[PDB]
């Protein structure tokens, strides 16, 4: 009856997407990973904590691997802070904004998927 | 010639979504505001930079407020390191990853929109 639950990373629509599985829990930190190998999985992390007075705060952490064993890692860190008056509806409204920040024609994930700058 | 340009941020399907607009570009910072007062818009911020010899980094972050003046802002900050020996076809996995991390149905969207934690 938790969200520690397996779900698709990279939705390739077919058979070559990327699935991580939930695999640890320690410190408050859930810890998905491929069914890769430890040095060719995909590596997902998320946590929560209201030590402010003020927010929650949600860290989130992707490892992506390239195939090589993986030549490199890239790394994305998600800090999310949340007032804690806020509803559920405007913590919808704040999943909704991260979405369409990297919605698949926008500025920001074009300039990161052609390699390129912003402006 | 650029992708300093506007986009819907919050897409509500109609005419409620939220549309940020190119504001300023200075330091390498790009940022957008949404047509609301200073206190009232929506601010995205993106920037990337070669300063380590092995990789780009992007930094990206959202206020989201809350209608009120706002009476608080979400803050969201996003760091992706990627290798500078990425290509253009693993930046676009980068990118689906990050859009399926976040992908309405999944673990972390669904803590972060029904106020909840991870597992």
């Amino acid at each position: 009856a938790s969200n520690f639950t397996q779900f698709v990373l990279v939705d390739n629509g077919g058979t070559g997407d990327v699935t991580v599985a939930p695999s640890n829990f320690a410190n408050g930190v859930a810890e998905w990973i491929s069914s890769n190998s430890r040095s060719q999985a995909y590596k997902v992390t998320a946590s929560v904590r209201q030590s402010s007075a003020q927010n929650r705060k949600y860290t989130i952490k992707v490892e992506v691997p390239k195939v090589a064993v993986a030549a490199w890692r890239s790394y994305l860190n998600m800090e999310l802070t949340i007032p804690i008056f806020a509803t559920n509806s405007d913590c919808e409204l704040i999943v909704k904004a991260m979405q369409g920040l990297l919605k698949d024609g926008n500025p920001i994930p074009s300039a990161i998927a052609a390699n390129s700058g912003i402006y």
